[PDB]
């Protein structure tokens, strides 16, 4: 059953929406928040009448920081007991394509949750920062990894040591965000987007975000190997058939 | 010396492949593969070149790929031909390589174009992968290079929507070299690989060589790579002339 | 120490170091590579110091290596000295370093800027890797970390052609953290210096340390990493001072 605490979950179509609810923290994310985005992420994922997942929040906050509270009496021993944090990977092994719409503030944990994601959909206010530093720690969602893979080392030092935020426009030119849309054509773009991936072929839209992600984990050579293998398999799948067949038929496909 | 879909020029010290199928708009197939890899190879063992071009015409440098090979393409087909592998024979290439791009770089093109290692693009040129619509996925290492090139977010977008994205955004999201007038995208490209084929040929083939070890190795690799290759260039002519130029504040003659 | 080609201050917690050869534009000679490496090697070892500053005149930050030193090379020389390696002492500082970039930052001065960890340029600064030309190519990691920093196709275009690239060009490219006016440089860069010096010591060098993993391994590796950095910080006093001072809504008092 998907009802939860801290989040919304809406199903329309092959999409599903993930909305962030926590308006008396901004979206802050915490351990709950955590658990509840990743279990409907996976339970959306293993759904085969959903093609792409949406992730956001309010016009306010996308996620402004983490629960403080959670982590200020926290120990190195209940650290490396619970492996804190460890659980978002859950959301990273999401086979399914996943689209971040984000507006207002994407701090900390928030701007992490944000890089997770495939595709990233930002309003013109949408503001980004790590600013962990100002609380005696550092990123701890892997911002020091995708931020610095992302934008250059020259940003993500100065996002990560100074705190700074940095607003749609520059994340745009900086190579965070996919696309900058208006603050109220967020959720209509985004939901837009996530048909258009939707209708592909599930299949090969795994593929192919399966195939992306590879340019993180090994060299080039591996990388080019490993997505010409995923190819050739490709035309053993239906959908390619389907697909070329669609084409040539100048028609709309029938996966 | 005469190819069915390809033409070569050599003027001075300066190779250019020009792809010619106007009645398919430059679209690749496992034929100007195996002609540009053969042009290209035998550029590259000419003494007398130093730089090759790769272009096509003013209205597509490559749209794409050609449907019917694929359409009826198994999985068996496709792994025991090694289907695509032919185009590594062009990153062997060991000379310095430039992609003039006009129009459409669509597909199959826009990774031919990644390929090379400088890209000046025509203020016309459109870049897109639209593999994913057809029910497969890049096969020519587009998922490799683009994500490398522009970040996880765009190169997502990208593979997984099949939008196009104009010259411009490609500057400065980092996939091409320079943007240029159309009229003047064949005399820029020609002064750009000018400029390289006067280069020292030793040291320019040891500049390329380092700037692809970026992609293949930690950065600590990199930089002691580098470094050798480096020391390396002392032990020839070249060098020492070219030091001698700067000091004597005069022109390098090299030999 | 006393030094003949650097100036050294020490202002609160900021270091700053001065290359100082006025009459060779800064160029960076095997004298310059020691000092500077000796200097930041002992504000780093300083308690008292918690963020360093690199920067040259309002002319040059470096207009290239020593090349009248290198000219005297033979292939022997290079490799016995290993000409360059002690850059890397730069690298193993663990306390952030800004370059604050004035004028030319040419080859070596390009390449040590790169060096650093957060970037600032005057509007009036100019990048460029024109090693190619002497008859050699980049010795101080320039193929390594212009290309990461860029993209192929433009360190390419740079790294090949010798061209040189504005301080918008650069901002917008990946190279540099923040343009600022020629005249506020030096003042921007102290306070962005203040502010690192500010944080806490062991959050900074974590902070730090994590992003440069991005360069050194898989994603994987690398979110491991930081998620396990991210534990240990829970160890540090820094870290429960930190947080309380947000809960609390104070100023934190690192020690
Ligand atoms: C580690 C690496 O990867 C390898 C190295 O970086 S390769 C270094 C390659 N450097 C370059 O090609 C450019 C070097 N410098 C220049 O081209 C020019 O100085 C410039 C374009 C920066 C501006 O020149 P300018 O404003 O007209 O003044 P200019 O007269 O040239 O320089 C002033 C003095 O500093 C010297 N100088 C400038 N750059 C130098 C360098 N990289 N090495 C040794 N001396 C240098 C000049 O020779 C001159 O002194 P002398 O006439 O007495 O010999």
């Amino acid at each position: 059953s998907m009802t939860y605490e801290t989040i919304l979950v809406e199903r329309d179509q092959r999409v599903g929406i993930i909305t962030l609810n926590r308006p008396q923290a901004l979206n802050a994310l915490n351990s709950q928040v955590m658990n509840e985005v990743t279990s409907a992420a996976t339970e959306l994922d293993d759904d085969p009448d959903i093609g792409a997942i949406i992730i956001t929040g309010s016009a306010k906050a996308f996620a402004a920081g983490a629960d403080i509270k959670e982590m200020a009496d926290l120990t190195f021993a209940d650290a490396f007991t619970a492996d804190f944090f460890a659980t978002w990977g859950k959301l990273a092994a999401v086979r399914t394509p996943t689209i971040a719409a984000v507006a207002g503030y994407a701090l900390g944990g928030g701007c992490e949750l944000a890089m997770m994601c495939d595709v990233l959909i930002a309003a013109d206010t949408a503001k980004f920062g790590q600013p962990e530093i100002k609380l005696g720690v550092l990123p701890g969602m892997g911002g020091s990894q995708r931020l610095t893979r992302a934008i250059g080392k020259a940003k993500a030092m100065d996002l990560i040591l100074t705190g700074r935020t940095m607003d749609a426009a520059e994340a745009e030119r900086s190579g965070l965000v996919s696309r900058v849309v208006p603050a109220d054509d967020l959720l209509t773009e985004a939901r837009a987007t996530a048909t258009t991936i939707s209708q592909m072929s599930a299949s090969a839209a795994r593929m192919a975000k399966e195939a992306v992600n590879r340019a993180f984990e090994s060299s080039l050579s591996e990388g080019l190997l490993y997505e010409r293998r995923l190819f050739h398999s490709a035309f053993a799948t239906e959908d390619q058939s389907e697909g070329m067949a669609a084409f040539i038929e100048k028609r709309a496909p029938q996966f």
